[PDB]
């Protein structure tokens, strides 16, 4: 194919962590250690771009700063990978700014995700580097549960045969970066078949209301041979997913849409299943299209990792419905 | 660009429901409003599917269409009101009929969501459209008067006027509580950049008008006066991600100017957060900009065109003057 994948970590590599949105500022110091430690027992060197800890009125850095954290990550020939510190709102600010010609001519790992969508759907676009909607380096502080994050981490950019996008046997809805002890753990109902099929497409996805920040932009990606993977926070309900993926589905290529994926939502969405089933059927685009939901990904407990632009086969049939092929 | 005759005794106003169905208004809040444009000389008709409500508080696309299209096609009808706003008129964008809309020229007004709607109507059609009163507007008992004022300024007449700054505003549930309201000494307009500026009236709702990005009824932004707004549901962050995407859109580059409603208490916006904001903002650089407009989610609201004209004036007392509408 024509997307670039990047090379896959390996012990001993160096890993950049850079706050493109939110600044590592808002991460208490010791959760940052903890971080630090399961990353470098994994086998990696972990080291922090210049402007990661600056902090503004919006808990966020300036552009001409996160700018140049992302350019000299790339330029730095002993970074494999790239991770951003934790989410936010203003990744897309830098969209204009960046030197995709440097990006495109250093293809290595870039992963994270929420806001992060917005970046590394761009990088995804413009280079045709295939990027990751998955952990952040915050997401390696969570103390427990943390087994699926890592085991997708490694099965995405450890190694490369393709991977089931398996159930995890419990989720949760927590916010642990308040409280690390008290977990309310869920057992796992699994994936619903909202429609039936078999497909397989481009992945496109990660966060919807971020990435309908790209529409109208150079910066989106075209939607036909997609299986689009999306996803939601708490802040969103059924009404505002609605309107949002309508949105979403009147971009250009939307009628060739191969399949769909939903994350999980937060609990306090309130998502029942009958206001999906009605979103999905009032769309015209997702006609006769598999659709699954229930995914592990999202704002929920755990998280898996995927690429962006890389592909996979939507089978609602089998017993694992969802293959990451080309990663 | 068309602009639909001005509402005289005696003119029919159809009353349609392209969001929510009016089966969340109290019923006798229907009546009220009912009473109010009857005294100012009006018949008020209601499309067939207003009442109807699925699980989103709305209706069948089909049903909003139907009573969109009854509503242009009758020629004795002067004037439409949407119900009240919700999250789903932007469902309704493909179906609609443009050419039967062009040759029917008249007043649609609505605000929040119908932003939605009277953007693509006006992008496709040419004919101007309002960000303004619901007909649910008129079921609100007391401080009621800005908006009737504002509301005959633009659609009883042909004159330009000015934006008052209101005596009070207020951010209340009215609808639930008519009689315990909160009102307040406007500290009124603020001037977050100086300056003058002419040109076209763009948007209502920030994050409805969100929406229409990358779709054929997105209308350009060159040469334009963008009066903005968004409600508790905003935070200035997303406030923020929103205005940055609306300004990466086609001739963002030429924007004249901005004026932004007042933000309800609950999105917590701050004169430093909101100029930090600003600030960060390539395309706003070197031109006038004004907080704390009345429209949006506050009241009192005031109606302007969309499409229609104003003029920005950091100089001067009245700052802001609707021209054409």
């Amino acid at each position: 194919s024509n997307a670039m994948i990047p090379a896959k970590l390996k012990q001993g590599d160096e890993i950049r962590i850079i706050a493109p949105s939110r600044s590592i500022g808002i991460m208490a110091d010791n959760q940052v250690e903890i971080a630090v430690n399961r990353l470098t027992d994994m086998g990696f060197k972990v080291t922090f771009g210049e402007h990661v800890a600056e902090m503004d009125c919006m808990m966020s850095s300036s552009i001409r700063s996160r700018v140049a954290d992302i350019h000299e990550a790339f330029n730095d020939s002993s970074v494999k990978a790239i991770l951003t510190v934790i989410g936010g709102f203003n990744s897309n600010q830098l969209l204009p700014y960046l030197d995709y010609d440097l990006i495109s001519e250093n293809p290595k790992i870039l992963c994270g995700f929420s806001d992060i969508t917005a970046l590394a759907t761009a990088i995804y676009t413009q280079t045709e580097l295939i990027t990751y909607s998955g952990a952040h380096f915050s997401s390696f502080s969570m103390e427990k549960g943390l087994d699926y994050v890592m085991e997708s981490f490694s099965d995405c950019l450890l190694q490369k045969e393709p991977f089931a996008l398996k159930e995890s046997a419990t989720w949760s809805d927590d916010e642990w970066y308040l409280d690390q002890e008290n977990r309310n753990f869920i057992p796992n109902e699994g994936l619903v078949v909202m429609q039936p099929g078999v497909a397989e497409g481009i992945i496109i996805g990660g966060n919807l209301c971020t990435l309908n920040l790209l529409q109208g932009t150079e910066y989106m990606p075209n939607l036909a041979g997609t299986i689009l993977f999306i996803e939601d926070d708490f802040m969103t309900i059924p009404e505002t997913f609605d309107r949002d993926l309508e949105s979403l589905l009147s971009q250009p290529g939307a009628d060739e849409i191969e399949g769909m994926v939903i994350g999980r939502f937060q609990q306090k969405t309130a998502m029942t299943a009958e206001k999906l089933a009605y979103i999905i059927e009032t769309k015209t685009a997702l006609q006769k299209i598999p659709v699954i939901s229930g995914a592990d990904f999202g704002h929920t407990q755990p998280i898996a990792t995927f690429p962006i632009g890389g592909t996979a086969r939507i089978d609602t049939n089998q017993t694992d419905k969802i293959q990451i092929i080309r990663h």
